[PDB]
């Protein structure tokens, strides 16, 4: 019936909204901030500088705000930001940024990060993502809204996981995953679009069909990527949903003068 | 040398047989019941309604009987049941069931579940299994007696792992695995039968042979599953061991009226 | 600020050099030696007999020194040895040896072992190695100096990972990785040599070229291993760096009288 367990350790410099809860044997280190309504389980380690928003649930054996062990990082003061309404399940690791990117690891709102997931330095997670058990973002990975990374999905540094994209269990992602796309295997290859994601968002059935077509343009017609982007111009102007897709491919590929 | 560490937390409503041990900083939650001579390590978390049987050994950092995070599950009073003589190693996660199935995750007797493995909601495990480090049953997975899942084996929802079957390390299993079959890879593919295990269980020469022939019927003679089953009916009447194999195949493949 | 937290448990048979630190809720079991300047985080479990050198850092939720659960192990008094200047990150498991090999798991100096990495019974790791998150040495694995195992690399028992070798993420290694070689995928396959490694170690550019040719000899040229071994003798006499590669291939393939 008492919010901060007396067997937890709270740095004087940490700053908790009053109705925060911290379970027994949890450490809330210096420079950690925790928002209205957040619940910290038993045996959690928070290190900062780290800003956690409201209504987060962080489960046992999680390390949130540790330094990345990557030799690149040499002790510079770098940040972790986690938004509102996230659930961080048991044993998750989330590391702070590195000064060679934007010095921040960033998690939005309403995400579900399942047991043993790992969220490496400088990674950016948007909103409503699901990282299933043991998903690992190596570093500087961007995961846009509604993405679902199935169990034990691995993501190479710098890859972008597009909105509503979906990886199958054990996927090893080496390159960007365009919005809506489903990918499978080691290495990750594209199979289809996430029609289920599209239903659950109540996408019009013209938009669902347009996105099937945009898939075929990119993947099943021998277009080069530059050829696909050009063909997609029309659909992208017709349908905001296709434009999200065109844009995710556009961002992955600048190229070099040939 | 006093069985329940005073540094542990034991809910009033927990039920511990007389000679149970509980290490320090371990939580035995409400509606958790533990049988004779079971040993709980330190830093274990137990949540209920959970019933754990006799002579089990649960290692540090395990979270046994927690709710699945799956959005489908809505806080209902589902259960976990663990039998006798199991060994659950460091960091294992085991979740209670969901009302959509039978409201019960179930583990039998004499199993070895190694570090960081995950036993998803509604999974049923038989007896004498080995889940090696980081094996992950996504949900509603049935693992029949003596099955060995090598390290980092992933099993998709609703899959049945047959008696005596074997998965190689990093297998990504997405369809049922019949009794005795060895599977490998991502996605998992059948390679042989688990003769090592047949030897250990003291199978006759004749039975080991019958099982090799039965493998050849299903996997190496162009037969459909329907034709393979027909061909096995004889071998299955002659050898209990083959019948286990015939039945594992039967109950994967109900089919649709063509 | 007391170097040993009063909330930690220290066996009287443990021997700590004077400026050892142990965080809260850590256990240092019987027969654990910890060298000068080492730091044990909170929530660590150390079991013995184990010998840990100078200036190591072991992080929260790590279990270092436990028994392997492999059923061949029968409680014999096997050992774990860890040199100096290693970093063992959140949740690593390291198991002691088995009497059927040398009764010792062994780790050298300046290694980096990242979250949830698993160092199985009897493994031998040299110096300046990096095992990224979730790397798993199943048992009796030899890793030689400067090797890099990317995230979720799995290594089959008895495999030798060669000096400066490199595995890509999700690699499933069933066989020896010769020095400098890069391998990828499940099953793991050779692709190139770890030129980046050779750079960072100041190799002559003649030696880098000699190691590229040596690769071509072994992998890209029809040769049997015995044929490649014989072609490499000249190159191995000219360049110590090549000799290390010849020797990794030598000491992998004894063969049988045919
Ligand atoms: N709330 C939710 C939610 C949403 C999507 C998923 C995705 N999901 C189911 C799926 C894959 N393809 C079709 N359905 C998996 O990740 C299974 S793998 C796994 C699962 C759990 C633990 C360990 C492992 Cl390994 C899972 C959960
Ligand atoms: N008691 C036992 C017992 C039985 C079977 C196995 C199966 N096993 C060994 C094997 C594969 N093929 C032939 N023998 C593995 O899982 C190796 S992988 C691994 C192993 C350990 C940790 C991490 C990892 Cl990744 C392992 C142990
Ligand atoms: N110090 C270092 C160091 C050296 C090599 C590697 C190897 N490396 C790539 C890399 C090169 N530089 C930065 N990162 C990976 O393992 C990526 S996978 C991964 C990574 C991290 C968590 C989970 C996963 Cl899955 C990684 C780090
Ligand atoms: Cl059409
Ligand atoms: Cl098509
Ligand atoms: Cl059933
Ligand atoms: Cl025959
Ligand atoms: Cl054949
Ligand atoms: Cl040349």
């Amino acid at each position: 019936m008492s919010l901060i367990d007396p067997r937890a350790i709270i740095d004087p410099s940490a700053r908790l909204a009053a109705d925060v809860q911290v379970g027994p044997w949890s450490i809330v280190g210096a420079e950690v901030e925790i928002g209205e309504g957040t619940v910290i389980g038993p045996h959690v380690v928070l290190k900062g500088p780290t800003k956690i928003g409201k209504h987060n649930r962080i489960y046992q054996f999680s390390s949130v705000g540790e330094d990345t062990p990557d030799l690149k990082y040499k002790g510079e003061p770098t940040r972790l930001v986690i938004g509102d309404h996230n659930v961080i399940r048991e044993g998750v690791t989330i590391h702070r940024g590195t000064v060679q990117d934007r010095a921040e690891t960033t998690i939005g709102d309403h995400n579900l990060i399942m047991a043993y997931a790992h969220i490496g330095h400088d990674s950016v997670i948007g909103n409503h993502c699901i990282l299933v058990n043991n998903t690992a973002l190596a570093g500087h990975v961007h995961v846009d809204d509604w993405a679902i990374l199935s169990g034990y999905t691995l993501v190479h540094q710098y890859c972008r996981i597009g909105a509503h994209s979906f990886s199958g269990m054990g996927s090893a992602i080496g390159k960007d995953v365009p919005a809506y796309v489903t990918v499978f295997g080691n290495p990750a290859e594209a199979r289809s679009m996430n029609f289920e994601g599209m239903r659950r968002r109540g996408f019009s059935s013209e938009a669902i069909h347009a996105l099937r077509r945009a898939y075929k343009v990119v993947y099943r017609q021998g277009h080069t990527v530059e050829e696909a982007l050009a063909e997609l111009a029309e659909s992208a102007a017709q349908f905001p949903e296709v434009a999200v897709f065109r844009d995710s491919i556009q961002s992955a590929t600048r190229g070099i003068t040939r």
